[PDB]
C-alpha cells in the first residue's frame, strides 16, 4: 500500500488562527465577559521607525496608483523576518499596531531570569537583520494580566499592568537599534551575562552586549528553556514555524475564534472575495478614544468599566457605520482606534457622522464608574490599510500620519474631544460647534494644520 | 545543467478529472447515447450519519452566518480522510451524494474473492478513523452494468444491477458501524478469514471480524492484489492519491470530460469564479424524480428509456431554470436529483415553475416505453451546497431536510406529483390546483407539515 | 531552535520579473528615453506552427464556450516545455509573440563559437520535445542593440540589428522542424561539430546533426560554458529555473519593472482580479503599425524616432481607448501590434475609431526625422487574448488570424493605411472615404475577402 504524502491543508481555521497569538488560539477559557487571567512573563515590543513616512511617499504619482500594493510588500517582507525570530525563539505574537509589534513569552516565575536571557538574544538577532528605517525594542518582565471583552459576536483582548506599562516605556527611551530594558527586568535578569550602561534620568537600561561565560552554550540553553514551552513547534512538527498551523476543524473552536477577526477577513479567508482587496490607500476617519482609570494596571477594577465602554461603542459604531480596529493600553489608559471608511463601510457624510459617534462615546464613557477621563482625537486623510505580518501570523491594521495625529490628540488634549481640519471643514455642521484650539507641539508630528475641540451642539 | 524541480501542474483538464471517478476519465468509450458496459466488481457504500442534522443546526445564529463555510470544512475534513482510505485501497470512488459515497473495485471475476478481503478490510480501517456522527458500510460483489446518457453537451452516468441494488440493501440494514455484506458477497468471499453472524430476517452478513491465518501478511497480499488493478499509482507516482493526478492537456479527452461537471463549477476551475461562491446555504426547491422499469437490473432495456426520459428531463430544466445535480440508482428506480435556485441560476415564481416542470417531466415520462411507475417529490426550503470530498476526489452536491423529505415522499407516494407546504403555500398556484394528502409516516422525517398532491388545471 | 523551511516566497516583485526577460530585471540601466546599448550575443526565434488555425477551430460549438480556455491550456502545455528547455541551456527568453518565441545568449565575443554549440544542442531538444504542430528554429550570432523606449509611465524594449534581422530571416526558410543557422552565425561556429545542408538561394544553412568529436562531453563542455552565463542558476539555487524567482522586494527595482507590463496584468498580479479573466476569446480590433528607415540595423539613428513615435502613438492611443501590445523589429521595420478592445478595454464604435487613431498615426509618423515609409493594417474579429508561456517566464499576447492578417496588410500594402471588410463594413464612416484594393496573394493567408485603403476625409 501507498502512504502518500499528506498536503498542508489550509482550513479556515488554520486561516483565523493567523490573525490571532497561542494565547488566544490555545487559550480555551470562558464565553463570558469580561474575563480576565492573570500569569507572569517577558515581552518584547518592536517598534520600526519611518513606516508612516514611507507611508506618505507612497501615495506619491511615482508609485502609478500601486502605493499600497508596494507598501505592504515591503512592509511585510521585513516584518515576516521579525515575525520568523519572533517565532523561532518561542515567543507568542499578541498584536501588530501599525509598524510596531507586541510579543510574549509566558512562563512561571521561576523560569524568567533564563527567559529574559532567550529574549534578550532574540532582540539582539532582530537589530541584526537590519543593520545590513530602523528598529527599536522595549522589554519589559513581571506579572501580566489578560482582559478579554466583547459580546455575542465580537471578542477583543488586551494585556495589562506594570510589565505592559513599562514595555511602552522602555521603547519610547530607545534610540535606533538600542534594546532597553524595563527597571523590573533588569532587576529579574542573569546580570553576569547581560553587559548594561544606564540610561539618563532613568531606571531602564540599555543592553550593550550579551557576554556569556566560558562554559555557555546557546543552543543547549535554548533547548532547556524549550520545556517551559508549551506549543513550541517540536518532532513531527519542529519545521513548523506556529503549532496553529496544525490545527484541525473544530465547529466549536472556530465560532470561538472567529468572533476576534472583522467579517471581510473571514470573507477573504472563506474566498468569497480577492486577497487583494483589502490593501488600499484609502480615505477613512480615524476616531481615537482613550479612557483612563485611577490606577489602570488593576484588572478586576478596569475590566468592567472597559466591557461596559465597548458595549456602548460597538453599538454607536454600528449605527454610525464604524469599525474597532485594535484596542490596547496605551502609557496612559485604553484606546479604542475606531475607523469609519473601511473597505466595503463607507457611508456617506462619513465626517459629521464620526463626529456625532465620538460625542455619543464621549458622554457615555464620561459616565461609566472608574472611567476617569475620556479624551478622543479625530483625524481624516488617506491612510494604508492591510494585513500587515507573516503568512502564519498577521493582523489587519491601519498606518498613516492620521492615526498618529487622532493618536497624539487624544494625548495633548485629555478629556476633550477633538478633531483635524479635513474633519472640520468637511463637517456638514455649523462652525460655533467647534472651537479652534491652541497649537501643540507633538511627539511625532510635523505640522497638524489647525485643530478644534468639537464641543457639541449647545453651549 | 540543471534538473530543476517540475512544479505539480494544476491543468484544467486535471482540475475536472477530481470530479470523476476512473470508470470514466480513462473509460475511453463512444460518444453515442445510452452507452452500456458490463463487468464484475465489489462495491462498497458508505454513508456519514448525521450530517443533514447538523445541517440545520448550521443555519442557527450562533454560526454567525459562516454556516455554510463551517459545514462544508467539518464535512470535508472527515470525508477527506475517507476518500484517502478508499483510494489507497486501490478503490475508485464513483459518486458523492449528500454525506455518502459509493467506490468500486472493478475486477475479473476470478479476483473477486481476494478483493473482497481487501474492501473488508478498507472497511473495518474507515470504522477505525470514527471509533476515536457515525459511518455505516454496506459491501456488494458480482456483475455491474455502467449506463452513460445525455446529449452533445452534457453526460450522466450511473450503475445498475444486483449488485447495485445489493449494496443499497446492505448499507440500509446496518447500525452505527456495521460493515454488511450482501448476500452474494459473503457467497464469494473467503469466508476462512471472515467472522461474520447473520442478521435477523435477513440473508445480508454482518462482520464481526478479519481473522486472517497464521502465515497471512497484509502487505503482500495487497501487493499481489495490485497485479489487478489497472491504475493504482505506481513507482515514480507511488506518492500520488490518483494516477488522475497526472493527466495532461488533451482538448478531445477535456471536450469529454467537462460535459459531466457543471458549468459553475467549470467557472471556478477556469478561476472565473472565486473557490468560495458555491459553498452556500441557500433557499432552493427540491424536484426529485423516480423511474421504476418492470427490471431494473437490465441495462439494455432500461438504458433507452432513461436516456430518453433524460431528453426530455433536460430540455423542460432548461426553460424552468433548473438543473439535475445527481442521479442514481435507489431501491426502486432511477431517480434525478434535480434542483431550482443553485448559485447563479435563481429564477423569480421558482416554485410555480419547479410544479409545472415537476408536472410536465410526469405527464411525458408515463408515457416513455418501459417506464411502469413516475413519482415526484417537490419540497422547498435552505439545503447546503457544495463540493464535497478530497481535494483529489471530489462533487458538487446538496444536503438537507428537504432533500430528504422530497426523496422519501417520491417513494411513500408513489406514482404522483408531492409536494410540501412550503411549496403549496409559496405557489402561485389555485388551491384546488392540488388535493391535501394523508400523513404518512416516513423513514428518517421528524414532521414533514401538511403533504400534497399537485393535482394540476383540470379535474 | 528550529530551522524551518522556507516557503516560496511569491511577491509581486517575482510576480512582474515572469514577464521580463533577465535583460531587463537585471538590467539596471538608465530611466532617459530612447536608451542604447550594445553587444553580442546568439538569437533562437522559435516558431510553433498551427497555433493560429487552431485558434480559428477553438471558436467553434465543439468546445462549448471554453474554447480559450482550452487553447491556453495546450498552447501552454507545449510552450511550457519549449521555455524550461531554454532556460536550461542558459538562455533568456526576450519576447513571445503569438506561438512564437524569441531567446538570447549574451557572451563576450571570444565565447559565441562555443555557445553557438549550446544553443544548437537546445535546438535540437527542442525539435525532439515534438518528434515524439510543427516547431521551426532560426539561429544567428553576432552584434546586438537594445533599444529601450518610453515615458514616465511605460516603457518597452527591443532588439535591433543584423543579427536580429537575420534570425528571422532564418526562421522563415526552415521547414518543418529545421533548424537554420544564419550565414554569420555558420560562419562563427564550430564547423569540426556541426554537419550542414546549404540551402537553395540561400547562404544560410540547415543543421542535420551535432557530430562531436571522440574526447568530447557534452555536460563538461556546458559546466565550462556557465562561467560566461552571469545569471545561472546555481549552487543553492542550482533546483530553479530563473535567479529571478529570488528577487526581493525592492520598490525603486518594481517601479521600473512595472512600467513594462499592463495594468490588467498588474491588477492580477496585485490579486485584484481573477487569474482567468485574461483569457478570452474576443472581438477585437488589431492596428499594425509598421515604420521603415534607411538602414534598420542603426540604433543610434532609429532609437530617438521610434522614441518620438512612441510619445505620439501612445497619446493617440490613450483617446481613442487602445493598448500596445508588442513591438519589435520585422523583416522591414518597427512594428507596433496595437489592440482595441482589450479586456475592460471596450469602447463603442471600436472600429471607426480604430481608423481615426490609425490616420493619426500615420500622418504623424509620416513626418517624424528617419522614419521613411509607415504603414499600417487594420483587421477585425475574434482573437485569442491570454498570458502565454511557463509560470516563471510568460507574457500576455494574442493570437488568431485577424493579427496575421493585419500583418500581411501593412507589409502588402505599403505606404497605407489598409482595412479588412469587417472594419470597412462596420466603420460608422462614408464609403468614399475608402478605396476597394487589388486582391495580393499573401504569404499565410486563404482568403481575406475585400481589403480596402483608408483613404480618409478629404480627396
Ligand atoms: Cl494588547
Ligand atoms: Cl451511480
Ligand atoms: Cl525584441
Ligand atoms: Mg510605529
Ligand atoms: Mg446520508
Ligand atoms: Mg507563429
Amino acid at each position: 500500500m501507498n502512504t502518500p504524502k499528506e498536503e498542508f491543508q489550509d482550513w479556515p481555521i488554520v486561516r483565523i488562527a493567523a490573525h490571532l497569538p497561542d494565547l488566544i488560539v490555545y487559550g480555551h477559557f470562558s464565553p463570558e465577559r469580561p474575563f480576565m487571567d492573570y500569569f507572569d512573563g517577558v515581552l518584547m515590543f518592536v517598534d520600526i521607525s519611518g513606516f508612516t513616512a514611507m507611508t506618505e511617499k507612497f501615495s506619491s504619482a511615482m508609485y502609478m496608483d500601486r502605493g499600497a500594493e508596494q507598501l505592504v510588500e515591503i512592509l511585510n517582507y521585513h516584518i515576516s523576518a521579525i515575525v520568523e525570530k519572533v517565532l523561532i525563539f518561542g515567543g507568542d505574537i499578541l498584536k501588530f499596531a501599525g509598524d510596531a509589534l507586541l510579543a510574549l513569552w509566558r512562563v512561571e516565575r521561576k523560569q524568567l531570569k533564563n527567559i529574559i536571557t532567550v529574549v534578550i538574544k532574540c532582540s539582539l538577532e532582530i537589530h541584526g537583520l537590519f543593520e545590513t528605517i530602523r528598529v527599536k525594542i522595549g522589554l519589559a518582565a513581571g506579572h501580566i494580566s489578560m482582559l478579554v471583552f466583547g459580546d455575542e459576536t465580537h471578542s477583543h483582548f488586551l494585556v495589562i499592568g506594570q510589565a505592559v506599562d513599562d514595555v511602552r516605556l522602555a521603547q519610547n527611551m530607545a534610540q535606533m537599534n538600542d534594546v532597553i530594558l524595563s527597571p523590573n527586568c533588569w532587576q529579574l535578569c542573569d546580570r553576569s551575562m547581560i553587559e548594561i550602561e544606564s540610561v539618563p534620568d532613568q531606571r531602564a537600561v540599555k543592553v550593550n552586549f550579551l557576554k556569556p561565560p566560558p562554559n555557555f552554550n546557546f543552543d543547549e540553553f535554548f533547548t532547556k528553556c524549550t520545556t517551559f514551552m508549551h506549543y513550541y513547534p517540536s518532532g513531527e512538527h519542529k519545521n513548523l514555524l506556529r503549532l496553529a498551523c496544525t490545527l484541525k476543524p473544530d465547529p466549536e473552536l472556530e465560532m470561538s475564534l472567529q468572533k476576534y477577526v472583522m467579517e471581510s477577513i473571514l470573507k477573504q479567508i472563506d474566498n468569497k472575495q480577492l486577497q487583494g482587496y483589502l490593501s488600499e490607500l484609502r480615505p477613512v476617519t480615524i476616531v481615537f478614544v482613550n479612557l483612563m482609570f485611577e490606577d489602570q494596571d488593576k484588572a478586576e477594577e478596569i475590566g468592567p468599566a472597559i466591557q461596559d465602554a465597548y458595549m456602548h461603542i460597538t453599538s454607536v459604531l454600528k449605527i454610525f457605520q464604524g469599525q474597532i480596529n485594535k484596542v490596547f493600553m496605551f502609557d496612559k489608559g485604553c484606546s479604542f482606534l475606531c475607523v469609519f471608511g473601511f473597505p466595503g463601510e463607507k457611508v456617506p457624510d462619513e465626517l459629521t457622522h464620526a463626529l456625532e459617534c465620538a460625542m455619543d462615546i464621549f458622554d457615555f464613557c464620561s459616565q461609566v464608574h472608574k472611567i476617569q477621563t475620556v479624551s478622543i482625537g479625530v483625524a481624516s486623510g488617506i491612510v494604508f490599510c492591510g494585513i500587515v505580518g507573516h503568512t502564519v501570523r498577521h493582523e489587519y491594521t491601519v498606518i498613516g500620519q492620521k492615526v498618529n495625529l487622532a493618536a497624539r490628540m487624544m494625548m495633548y488634549y485629555p478629556g476633550i474631544v477633538t478633531c483635524d481640519s479635513v474633519t472640520y471643514n468637511g463637517s456638514n455642521l455649523p462652525a460655533y460647534f467647534f472651537k479652534e484650539l491652541p497649537k501643540k507641539v507633538m511627539k511625532g508630528v510635523a505640522d497638524s494644520g489647525p485643530l478644534y475641540q468639537y464641543w457639541g451642539r449647545t453651549e
